[PDB]
């Protein structure tokens, strides 16, 4: 058992995994759909890389890790073209090596992706609590980064054909995998889960901390209009604590901002001392001057916060689609070794479809969230 000349029915036998002989019916259309969506896969991502890479408003460090995710659907696109060449009667056909080979090159693109969206989730981490993209420095960081990226998928990728596999273990066979231990599946699904959620952590970080902004944002223009009613003294203080409490929290996150929102709390504590002495006239005067403060900043960072906001959703959708296709086919992996006769591993072409798909899912989130990208694609066909 321990690495013989054991050809791949050995294996499968022994594990409750089927192994056909014959060309089936439902073989030739999961082949015939395979290869169509790999030659998409192989278009549609190789499309929107030549478009980061010919327009001058692609050259930033988020669209760089945009194109590397693209280059992992477009070798996932090969990985799978190879998996599908050698599925149903031509899965007998593979040896030991070439069973490991395209398990390995899957296991690779998964990894090279995985990677791929937790550094763009740490790219937007530190552009929305440093406002605007960085300098030329990033770009040449990011060459590294990439490397770091695939160098993971490659190391990831060849951990079970470097020792950990059921080769000298055949009892500890997984009923998915027969030539991969259960002790690396439940290690591989626990660690791909574990980095989707803090993938999600990171981008409720972020959603949360625009949430608390817009919420001390939308304290500091409403109470700025109670001021400018003719009132009393009392509902003068009032309006104005309301604000120096929502200054305060919005201070909580180069130098332009951090010393910029102090200006709006001294003018703020100033009107605020002219309503305690009894002079509501020049603390509704002191007020009209602070519209004219916020008035302008907002055409330094209002404006470019809607383009910053439309790119991280488009992403969150992409990281989205990633996580409702490929956990039902991780989950999987673990009701494979940790529940044995509590139910049937039938959907499992089903869940490798669902996965192949988000290769291909990609250049379509693009092509109708962005507005520059959609322009550009017509542009390489014509
Ligand atoms: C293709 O049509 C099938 O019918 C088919 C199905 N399999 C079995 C496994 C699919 C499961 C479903 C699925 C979906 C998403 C993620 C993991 C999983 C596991 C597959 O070997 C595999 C194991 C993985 O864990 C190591 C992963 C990963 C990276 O997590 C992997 O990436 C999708 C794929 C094999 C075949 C064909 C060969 C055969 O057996 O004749
Ligand atoms: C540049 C030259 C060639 C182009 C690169 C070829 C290597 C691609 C990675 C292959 C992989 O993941 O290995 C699988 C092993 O697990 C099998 O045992």
């Amino acid at each position: 058992q321990c690495f013989y000349n054991e050809s791949i029915a050995f294996f499968y036998n022994r594990s409750g995994k089927h192994l056909a002989t014959e060309w089936n019916t439902v073989s030739k259309l999961v082949m015939g759909l395979g290869i169509t969506v790999c030659i998409f896969i192989m278009l549609a991502n190789l499309l929107v890389m030549v478009a980061i890479y010919v327009n001058r408003r692609f050259h930033f460090p988020i669209y760089y890790l945009m194109a590397n995710l693209a280059a992992a659907d477009f070798f996932a696109g090969l990985a799978y073209f190879y998996l599908m060449f050698n599925t149903g009667p031509n899965t007998r056909r593979l040896t030991v090596s070439t069973w490991l080979l395209r398990q390995g090159l899957i296991d690779t693109s998964l990894t090279a992706s995985v990677a791929n969206l937790l550094a763009i989730a740490i790219e937007r981490h530190i552009t929305v609590f440093r406002m605007q993209l960085h300098t030329r420095m990033s770009n040449r960081r990011v060459v590294v980064v990439i490397v770091v990226i695939w160098t993971m998928a490659i190391v990831m990728g060849a951990i079970p054909s470097v020792g950990w596999n059921c080769i000298c273990d055949i009892e500890n066979c997984s009923n998915m995998a027969p030539l991969y231990s259960d002790s690396y599946l439940v290690f591989w699904a626990i660690f791909n889960l574990v980095t989707f959620v803090v993938m999600v952590v990171l981008y409720a970080h972020i959603f949360g901390y625009v949430a608390d902004l817009e919420d001390n944002w939308e304290t500091l223009n409403d109470n700025l209009k109670v001021i400018e009613k003719a009132d009393n003294a009392a509902q003068v203080k009032d309006a104005l604590t309301k604000m120096r409490a929502a200054a305060l929290d919005a201070q909580k996150a180069m130098k332009d901002f951090r010393h910029g929102f102090d200006i709006l709390v001294g003018q703020i504590d100033d009107a605020l001392k002219l309503a305690n002495e009894g002079k509501v006239k020049e603390a509704q005067a002191a007020a009209e001057q602070l519209k004219t403060t916020r008035n302008a900043y907002i055409q330094k960072y209002l404006r470019n916060r809607d383009t910053m906001m439309s790119l991280l959703k488009t992403v969150v959708i992409v990281l989205g689609a990633f996580i409702i296709c490929w956990t039902p086919g991780l989950v999987l992996l673990l009701l494979d070794v940790c529940c044995p006769q509590c139910d049937v591993l039938a959907y499992e072409k089903f869940f490798l479809l669902l996965a192949e798909f988000n290769s291909a899912m990609n250049p379509i989130i693009y092509s109708y969230r962005d507005k520059e990208m959609s322009a550009t694609f017509r542009q390489i066909l014509g």
